[PDB]
Formats: structure tokens, sequence, C-alpha cells
């Protein structure tokens, strides 16, 4: 009866979670920090122990993990970071609020992007103010040309998260290590879709809560034995 | 030089405020020790330092110092490796005692022996010690062999178990070109410095690394220092550390 815990980070600075924060390395707001604090509170109240932690290379998820480890007195745990758990790359939309997105591209196209599993936003181009900030960031210097996205469909995001799940996380779960994953809405979507065998439409309707420990109980073949559970009140 | 290595010793802990022996007890930083780490991280940020991998102990006063530095230099994304081999010296039965309790129980002559000696350990931490289960039964040491888990350590013991991690895990990374940052403790960092500089027992026992201060080594391809250690900081802070 393996136990797996996911946590999605909370609010980022400057309202960037409502501005397609994407691969821009926005920090948590103080409220998002408090969210992570309460999630860690909940994990420690329930007496949870972990053996290894996985997170992205984005500081809002890393800081969520740090806050949780602090609260549960497990800062000594091994931590593994990977770009494959990063948030979806929103291309040229990154940093724009909803009104600006609709102004620039029109409501028809925005609705198409919102409802599509496999259509990416426009690429982030050199005139985008985040272009060099993300694409030339040292943390991605080992990625090959086709690994570093200029934009991602949801299909793309899940396609680059799942090799990490299969290759690095699954072997740990199968050895009995109690895994904690602190990551982002869409990378965690990829994991949940793989675990529950959800359809494209279903995963696109799934909106995981933030700051809340999400608990899975898996059988020998890593199939959930019951619906995902939340920790708290 | 071919390579650059940076060390940082954590600052004041909650038990330092109580003048208690921590050793392997997992005391957190005091607010002032946290502020020390922030200033060291700021010094690394001002100097434009970049790292590729970080090593630390399994003790939160060192881990939190690393976290604080990584935050300051905006390199929170770096790989981090934790190891018990970088832990503070294990003070055995003295763990949890303060200065007065130690002097009262053991006397001046014995305490001077322990202070001055390279290879005489303090008394062992026995099963009835108040922190025995808290430390020796902590699941973070579950994979240590029976001989690896200390009941007490002389400085020679501490250095003897830190240096295998240096040789087997850190040296290969440096020679692979990785820019290493080590955030650890006075006595485990003493082990590294003694090896790097070929210092005597006498010399390493007289070395007190400053806390919260980035310590910079410029190393040739054989990991031999090309010059004495450098301290990073403003004129004032670097002068206090001489
Ligand atoms: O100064 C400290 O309190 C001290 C505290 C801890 C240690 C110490 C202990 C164990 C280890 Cl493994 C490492 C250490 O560094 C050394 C100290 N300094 S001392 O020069 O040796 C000294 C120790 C006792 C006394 C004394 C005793 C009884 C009645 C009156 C006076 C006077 C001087
Ligand atoms: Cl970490």
């Amino acid at each position: 009866a393996y136990k797996l815990v996911l946590i999605r980070h909370g609010e980022s600075a400057w309202n960037l979670e409502n501005r397609f924060s994407g691969w821009y390395d926005a920090d948590l707001s103080p409220a998002g920090h408090e969210e992570a604090k309460r999630g860690g509170q909940a994990l420690r109240d329930a007496g949870y122990e972990f053996d290894i932690c996985f997170t992205s290379v984005q500081k809002r998820a890393i800081r969520t993990l740090w806050t949780v480890l602090d609260a549960i007195d497990q800062m000594w745990l091994p931590v593994v970071r990977t770009w494959r758990l990063n948030e979806r790359h929103y291309g040229g939309l990154t940093g724009l609020n909803k009104a600006e997105t609709a102004a620039k591209h029109g409501e028809a196209q925005v609705k198409i992007w919102r409802r599509s599993y496999d259509v990416p936003p426009p690429p982030m181009e050199p005139d985008h103010p985040f272009y060099s900030n993300i694409s030339k960031d040292r943390r991605y210097a080992d990625l090959t040309e086709d690994q570093l996205p200029s934009c991602e469909s949801l299909k793309d995001t899940i396609a680059r998260a799942l090799p990490f799940w299969n290759e690095e996380i699954v072997p740990q779960i199968k050895e009995g290590k109690r895994v904690l994953i602190a990551a982002h809405g869409n990378s965690l979507r990829g994991i949940v879709k793989h675990l529950e065998g959800l359809s494209e439409e279903a995963i696109m309707e799934l909106n995981l809560p933030t700051g809340i420990p999400i608990v899975y109980e898996l059988d020998k073949n890593l199939k959930p034995i019951k619906p995902m559970q939340f920790l708290g009140d």
C-alpha cells in the first residue's frame, strides 16, 4: 500500500499565477508562502514521514518544498530537482494577464487555446521581455535544442514530465521510499493523468488545489486504490 | 587557477545561546545565525559567484545556512547533496550539557585534556543519555553500519569520517569542472582544510574558521591551493576575521 504525496505551490508574486507565469521564475508571494506553511502544518499534524523529495527547478516550487520540509522537521531529506517538473511553458503569453491576452490575440483564438490539449500558444520570441531571461538561463544550459521549449501545449508539458516520473520516481516508489512531490499545476496534471488513466478532456477539467497535501494510496502496480485525498480541515 | 572551491561554516545556533554541546543534536540557527548566513550569501551575490553543485550535512543549522545562501545568490535550483559525513563532531555524553554542567561533572583537568587533545574522545553517549534515542535512533542514520554510527568522536574521528566523502564524492565533481559550495560545520570543515593545506594536528586544532563568511580556495588541477584561503565580505567583516 504505497503512499504518495503531491503538493502544488500557491500564489506567486505580482499576480503572476493569473498572468501565465509559465517558465518565468516568479517567487512565492507572502500569501503563497503561508499556504505552503499550512500544508506543512497539516502534514506534520498527521505525522507524515518521507524518504525522498522531487521538485522542479523553479523557485516557487522549491520554496514550497523547503517550507514543507521545515514544518515537518525533515530538512535532511534528499531532494532532487528537474526541469521536467516545471510549469507548462506559455510561450509568448507568459506574463500577460487575461485582458491583454484577449486584446492581443482575440477571444476566438484564446478560447481555442484554452480548450485545446494539443495546440500550443505562440512561441516566446526575442522581443518578449522574458526571452533571454528564460532561454539563456544557466539552469537550462544542458538542454538540447528540441528540449528547451519556446512554448508548450498541455500535451507537450505532460510528454516531458512523464519520462521523469517513469525513470526516476517510479523506481523509488517501488523500493518503498515514501515520495513527496512539490511542483506545478500542469506537471502534476501529467502525473495525475498517468496515475488515474484520465482522458484529455478530464485532465483539462482537473484543477488541483494549491498548498494542500494531496495523498495517493497505490497498489503493487502503482494504481490508485481510492480517490485522491486532501490533508487539513 | 583551474578550480575554485567555497566553504561556509554555519553561524550561531539555539544551543550556542545556552552554551550547550550540540554535536549531532539537530539544533536550529538562532535569529542572529540566520542573519549571518544572509550576510554571507549577500557577499557571494555581490562577488557574482556561480556554483554547479552544493554539499551539506544532515543537520538543519548547516542546511538552513545553505538554503539562505542559495536564496541570496538566486541559485535555489542547484543540485544539493546531504551527508552525515559532513555533520558536526559528535560530542558523546557531553551532548546537551552546558559549560557549567560539564565543568561540575568532569573537573578542570579532564576538560583541559579534552580541549587540547587531537585524539581523546569525550565519554560515549550511552543508552540512558537524555538524547540517545533522539540522535542514535533517528531514522536519518538508519543506513549507517553499526561501526559508522558514533557514540562519541575525537577530532581525529570526525576528520576520519569526513574525508572519505571528500575523496569519493566531492573531488570527482571538482575535477569534472563543477563549481562546489560546501555548507557545513567547524570540525568537518577542519577535516577538509587540513587535507587541502597539509596541516599538522597542532595547526588544525588552532584553526577557528569564521562563521557565516564565504571561505574561498583557488585550486590547481591537483586540488592544491595556489594561495591562502580568502574571506569574502566588506572591509569591516573581512578585517574582523583577519
Ligand atoms: O572554558 C570552558 O568552560 C570550556 C568548556 C568546554 C571545553 C571542552 C570540553 C570538551 C571538549 Cl571535547 C572540547 C572543549 O572545548 C573546554 C573549555 N575550556 S578549558 O580551558 O578547557 C577549562 C575547563 C574547565 C575549567 C574549570 C573546571 C572546573 C572548575 C573550574 C574551572 C576551566 C577551564
Ligand atoms: Cl534542498
